[PDB]
């Protein structure tokens, strides 16, 4: 794997895409290949594309606004490119306050510039249930 | 400063190794004697639980799940913050039919290094925190 330092300074520009709250920021430090999984994997969330993440997350983050991003936790280990995040999310919507709490798990690229690969434990009840109802939205 | 980085990951193994063994003092023999364990997400406001108090959970939990496995997914190490993260899933046959769990467990060591000193553990808490305490109205 690449060297700490310049992990590091990937899972910084990833935690602050993130707090950008842009689609376009956030995707910044994806690599072309790079797919994120909701985890407990007993939940059968499927998989999504860097494209699923594209087409998803304008939306995703016009519903939340006043977003904020507590970092609680990171544990970086850098002989195998890995790292994991524990964050707290903040923001509101017209349906009152939100919060989520995530167990970000990443792996770095060879080269060490992306997060290649994303495996998530947070509170997926959006992705799990709002979403089917604008697949049949925009189906109607 | 956190202790030498071999032995911080010896004692991550023999963790992992005692929660595999399934038996109480076996698993508690690698938590020091002031380890605490926090269920994520904080959003739950699971209380604390100290290492008396996993002393009494661990033998009746144990008891009650049997063939119980434990398979690593993904195990993170940052030596330099004392500091790890394991992602497990876990399995028991129970009377009430079979038991599947997922943890995203994170870890502090002690100064040594040969101890696990703090948890805080993202994973489906409701076998502890709805079933077991119906068996408190049991004893009472
Ligand atoms: C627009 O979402 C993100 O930027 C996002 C970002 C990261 C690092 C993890 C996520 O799980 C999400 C997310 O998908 C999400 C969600 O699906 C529902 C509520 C809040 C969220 O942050």
């Amino acid at each position: 794997p690449a060297p700490a330092e310049v992990q590091a300074a990937t899972l910084e520009k990833f935690i602050q895409g993130w707090a950008g709250w842009t689609p376009d920021g956030f995707l910044a430090n994806w690599s072309e290949d790079c797919t994120q999984k909701t985890l407990p994997f007993s939940s059968g969330v499927p998989l999504r594309t860097r494209a699923d993440t594209e087409k998803l997350f304008p939306v995703l983050m016009s519903l939340m606004s006043n977003f904020t991003l507590d970092i609680h936790n990171v544990v970086h280990d850098a002989p195998q490119g890995k790292a994991v995040i524990y964050a707290l999310t903040k923001a509101d919507t017209p349906f009152g306050p939100y919060r989520n709490e995530h167990a970000i798990f990443l792996w770095f690229n060879e080269i060490g510039d992306r997060v290649q690969k994303i495996e998530e434990m947070f509170d997926a009840v959006v992705i799990q249930e709002f979403l089917p109802k604008l697949d049949k939205y925009v189906a109607d």
